């Protein structure tokens, strides 16, 4: 559907329960927080990070920081389940040398959305982003290299993994307002993990 993207549906289905337990452990150290955009709007999506570097708004802009500005401590270490899952998915997609040093964790409550954006804050744009979906289904939308490219829509469900490589690495993308529902593991939300090579 997208040049350079590898969709691995249900790839993390068996690992989901451990991933969610580790999400909670990470969040007990660096809690979920709704960040303020450089434009002054509070994001409806709640976020936190783990790894060497964490994506965060700071000084009226986006940056990767080794410190959590809400705790003044380093981000929690990347759990084993995260590292193992990401390496397995990257290798299967043909990126065996991908070594993420940052994982952004998004939490979507009903009604939460992520507006169209690009992920180009990383110094090496040749490296892929590995995306892991957990919990309630979400409508993922993506266009192309331009704001104005026509959008394609794809449902992402519990356990789906996408490796955004090549051209797709630079596409505009976002998430439509999450529909309320029930999931036996996450109850009433969706989690998304995006593994990044940000160093
Ligand atoms: O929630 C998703 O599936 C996409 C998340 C995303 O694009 C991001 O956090 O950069
Ligand atoms: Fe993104």
């Amino acid at each position: 559907l997208a040049a350079g993207a590898v969709i691995l549906r249900r790839f993390a289905f068996n690992a989901a329960e451990q991933l969610i337990r580790d999400i909670n452990d990470v969040a007990s150290q660096s809690p979920f927080r709704q960040m303020v955009t450089p434009g002054g709007y509070t994001m409806s999506v709640a976020m936190t990070n783990c790894g060497h570097l964490g994506w965060t708004t700071h000084r009226q802009g986006y940056l990767y920081s080794p410190i959590d500005p809400q705790t003044n401590k380093p981000w929690p270490a990347m759990p084993q389940s995260f590292h193992n899952l990401c390496q397995r998915a990257a290798t299967a997609a043909g990126y065996p040398d991908f070594q993420p040093d940052a994982c952004l964790i998004n939490r979507y409550a009903p009604g939460a959305k992520l507006s169209l954006h690009q992920d180009k804050d990383e110094p090496d744009l040749r490296a892929p982003i590995v995306s892991v979906s957990l919990g309630l289904p979400a409508i993922f939308q993506f266009g192309g290299l331009k704001r104005n490219d026509p959008l394609k829509r794809l449902l992402l469900e519990h356990g789906d993994v996408v490796v955004w490589g090549g051209e797709s690495r630079l596409f505009y993308h976002g998430i439509q307002p999450l529909k309320a529902g029930f999931h036996p593991l996450t109850i009433d939300c969706r989690y998304n993990l995006t593994f990044r090579q940000a160093g």
